[PDB]
């Protein structure tokens, strides 16, 4: 179901702070190897007046590299596919919801999403578009309610040196029965690049472990 290349395409319904945009993307992706890539296109909405990198970890757990030995959920539930509901809380009190549905279709992942940004302070990180790169993360995975959940605490290097710390819950629902996995870390490593305020890349790889 899952193929060692596959093709990627993104539609993104969003609100930053009460100012409305859509995204659209395509990419590319060796699912076995975590690698992926994209480059985005703001349909409306355009330039987006806040930090791109507060909405490129909304555009799949099933891009990751598994090591024998942990289950992998996100590659099992396909072809049926998952969905994913985040939520994203910052050190200023700004703060995001994120609906994700992942679907398989002709070696493409079709992944639509929806996401509101809000309470971000004007003259915060966001707003001003000060941010860089989000730092290397590692995301701790455990099962609760028979779906997988997400815990992350992350850093935004910011122009001038500082940091914008972040916390990430995420709650991921396969749509159908599979083995489950137990405790383990994925590793992100998310770089952006090109980015006008209208168009940008985004690429990423990411690993499993069961330490660390």
């Amino acid at each position: 179901y899952i193929p060692d290349d596959m093709e990627l395409i993104f539609h993104m319904d969003g609100n930053v702070n009460g100012h409305y945009f859509t995204i659209v993307a395509t990419g590319k992706a060796k699912p076995y190897e975590g690698k992926q890539n994209l480059k985005a296109t703001v349909t409306k909405g355009a330039p987006l007046p806040f930090s791109t990198d507060i909405l490129s970890t909304v555009m799949n757990r099933g891009i990751v590299h598994y090591p024998p030995g942990i289950p992998d959920y996100f590659k099992q539930s396909f072809p049926e596919g998952y969905s994913w509901e985040r939520t994203m809380a910052f050190e200023d009190g700004g703060f995001g919801t994120v609906s994700a549905d992942i679907k398989l279709k002709d070696n493409t992942f079709i992944h639509t999403s929806m996401f509101h940004g809000t309470n971000f302070p004007a003259d915060g990180p966001v707003m001003q578009r000060k941010t860089i790169q989000w730092e290397k993360s590692i995301e701790k995975m455990t099962v609760s309610d028979g779906i997988v959940k997400g815990d992350i605490t992350m850093f935004l290097l910011l122009e001038g040196g500082g940091k914008y710390r972040a916390q990430f819950h995420t709650s991921y629902k396969a749509k159908k029965v599979v083995e489950m996995p137990q405790s383990h870390y994925v590793e992100h490593s998310i770089e952006r690049t090109n980015d006008d305020g209208t168009q940008f890349e985004l690429n990423e790889h990411a690993v499993a472990r069961l330490n660390e």
